[PDB]
């Protein structure tokens, strides 16, 4: 029954992408192939093309994503090819680097070899490539908060943090075969960090602030045909807000807004007088700037939504149903400005797709 | 058929209704009396006690109502008894004096008697019972667009508006018999008004932005147990994100940010600066210190938000199922920043509860 499944998804899948790439008389031809593959060994390999673009449309069906604009320039580097831990470090590596471009970043995702029997090749425990360790103990907190378990598996495992608020995570992840996973720990001159300071209030630079440049997810599932790529990291460049009014500001996260208060000039003592608004867009501007002087790309919420508008309007356009979850679509500084939060979205789910999967840890 | 629904929710009602106000043992007799009133008569009578309950519960069962902490200190007015249009004039003046009291703005709702056969007996034609005008023509735009098409039906009637950007609408309202709605001029000396000032920057009255002081909805219907009351205006006070980051700043509503940049003395050239975030604090400031200075009840975001946490918390210490729509729960200005953003709300509809309804122009 486990064919069956997989037969069902592939016919559709490759319908639909031959169709979109312009080669719909060569699917007959290649679903037979795909027939006798599942036949004789239980699945099929996808061809560079199919993967490639399989990668492109899940991004494009990704309902929370508002930078979706860009989903056909994503850059996809296959490594089904990875058989040792070595390779999957330096695979790893390569794609912080070539991703980060110098500043320049360039959405990409590195394929690792997908699952077999439900069996994973490659089980990557970070949820970025690139993050802060948190710790909590004895009424300390130091660090990110939402890197508390991951922090406390890896200090299992031998690894040691200095317990600076900016401690950067090992890569971690664990072959088949093996009942432990093994970390290495980030070249540094590999990860970009950026400085946060404010383009006027020169007080700002007291906080000590920083954030890293590349936001490259690890731990979700690529779908795709049928085929499940449990391991697919992939990485877009910041939308400001995600820094500044998410991991710099959550309660549960950094929850700098009083320190932010503190500094700005201004009093965090009565809800009245919006100081944790304020705040939050002092803290915002200082983080777009800072990306922006320092030469790492970065988007704006307004610039942001007004992309995706243009996303909705080619979906029109190509005769395709846009997908949405608005309650993830609308951004959490000033939502009632963006066009988006005055329209609804159909949040049904297609395939292919990138799909949550749970920790290996916890 | 239609006993068989009204009889259904009534069962419903009653049985609930008395359970709160601890009087169970009285609703097998009541309910008896019901039936057969029903039987003879096609409706039934609630009781004063009833109906101020159901109004009551109507409002704790409002998905979109962060305000709804309050809901048992509503003050209901019993006006079925009206039967002529001055009688209709008069209760709605009434409600607005007594529901702005001086500035101590007081919950209230005025009720009206109720559809007969689905047939209203009175029908209000006001979204709010004061609204400003709004006029579009030849490409000028003056006032509230949102009342462009009122303003359009009231101007059909023989009123005609000043053309100021905060004209007020007179109340509209049709008996049943009546072809033709009347219109009634709004006493000034019962509409408070705000005129709206920054706390630090003097210039922001070069704005000459106002609002008035109560938002009172007449444009919903009340339903309790099987009964319509489609004319039942309810207000409470306005909670400053309505104002600010709605009604000022919208820009299909009075679109004021840019103008707003321009006196707080910021440019509005790019969106990376977040200018419209910006503006759209200090305008919110202003509203909140504006309202509070001239002593009108007001409510900021964190304070209603922190209020419906206990709401919540009371729903549960009461065992009662709370129900919400996250959508429009979350405020329009640093959602994040609340409990509610970071959980979800079961958005299922509970009677009694308020409804939209068809307006009767347009
Ligand atoms: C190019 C710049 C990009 C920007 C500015 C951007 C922006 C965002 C934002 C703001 C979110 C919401 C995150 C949150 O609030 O937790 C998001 C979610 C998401 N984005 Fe994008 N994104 C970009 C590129 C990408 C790429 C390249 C992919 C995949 C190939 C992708 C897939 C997703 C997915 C799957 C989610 C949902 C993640 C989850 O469920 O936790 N995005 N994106
Ligand atoms: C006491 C102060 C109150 C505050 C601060 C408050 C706050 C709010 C807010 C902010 C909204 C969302 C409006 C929007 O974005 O369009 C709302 C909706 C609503 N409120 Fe309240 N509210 C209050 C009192 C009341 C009262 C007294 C009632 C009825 C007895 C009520 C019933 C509702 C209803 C029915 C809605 C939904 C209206 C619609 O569907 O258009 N509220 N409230
Ligand atoms: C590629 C990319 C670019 C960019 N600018 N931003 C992103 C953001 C992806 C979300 C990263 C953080 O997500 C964490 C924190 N909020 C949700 C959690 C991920 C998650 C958790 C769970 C339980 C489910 C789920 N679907 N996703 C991704
Ligand atoms: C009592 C009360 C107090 C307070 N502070 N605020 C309120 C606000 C009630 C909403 C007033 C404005 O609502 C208008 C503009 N947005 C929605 C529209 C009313 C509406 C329209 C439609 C089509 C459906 C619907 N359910 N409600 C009510
Ligand atoms: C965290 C909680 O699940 C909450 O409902 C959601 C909704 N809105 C969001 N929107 C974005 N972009 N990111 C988030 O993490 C969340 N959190
Ligand atoms: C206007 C449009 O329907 C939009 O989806 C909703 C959602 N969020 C909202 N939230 C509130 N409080 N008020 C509104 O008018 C809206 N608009
Ligand atoms: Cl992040
Ligand atoms: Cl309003």
């Amino acid at each position: 029954e486990e064919k069956e499944i997989l037969w069902n998804e592939a016919k559709a899948f490759i319908a639909a992408c031959y169709q979109e790439l312009g080669k719909a008389a060569e699917v007959k031809d290649r679903l037979a192939d795909i027939k006798s593959e599942i036949d004789l060994t239980g699945s099929y390999v996808h061809t560079k093309e199919e993967l490639e673009h399989g990668a492109k449309m899940a991004w494009r069906n990704s309902n929370r994503c508002i930078g979706r604009l860009f989903w056909n320039s994503l850059n996809v580097i296959d490594r089904r090819d990875v058989r040792t831990k070595e390779e999957v470090r330096d695979a790893l590596f390569h794609h912080i680097e070539t991703a980060t471009n110098n500043g320049k970043i360039r959405p990409t995702i590195t394929i690792f070899p997908p699952e077999e029997k439900g069996e994973k090749q490659v089980e990557i425990w970070n949820h970025q490539l690139i993050r802060y360790a948190g710790y909590e103990s004895d009424g300390e907190r130091i660090g990110d908060p939402a890197s508390c378990s991951l922090t406390a598996a890896c200090e299992e495992l031998g690894w040691r943090g200095e317990r600076t608020d900016f401690d950067l995570l090992p890569l971690i992840f664990r072959m088949k075969g093996d009942e432990q996973p093994v970390w290495y720990e980030l070249p540094r001159s590999l990860v970009i960090e950026v400085p946060i300071t404010h383009p006027d209030i020169e007080a700002f630079s007291d906080l000590e602030l920083k954030w890293y440049g590349v936001p490259i997810i690890s731990d979700m599932k690529l779908e795709v045909g049928g085929i499940h790529y449990n391991a697919a990291p992939f990485n877009g460049w910041y939308m400001g807000t995600e820094i500044g009014a998410r991991n710099l500001a959550d309660e549960k996260r950094y929850d700098k807004l009083k320190k932010v208060a503190s500094v700005i000039g201004i009093a965090a003592d009565y809800n009245t007088d919006l100081w944790k608004d304020q705040a939050l867009v002092e803290l915002n501007k200082a983080v777009l700037h800072s990306y922006k002087k320092q030469g790492v790309s970065i988007v704006d919420h307004h610039t942001a939504a007004s992309q995706f508008k243009r996303f909705e309007e080619q979906a029109e356009e190509a005769g395709r149903k846009l997908t949405g979850d608005w309650t993830w679509l609308i951004p959490p500084i000033s939502p009632a400005a963006t066009h988006i939060f005055h329209r609804s979205y159909d949040n049904s789910i297609v395939k292919p797709n990138y799909f949550f999967q749970d920790k290996p840890y916890e």
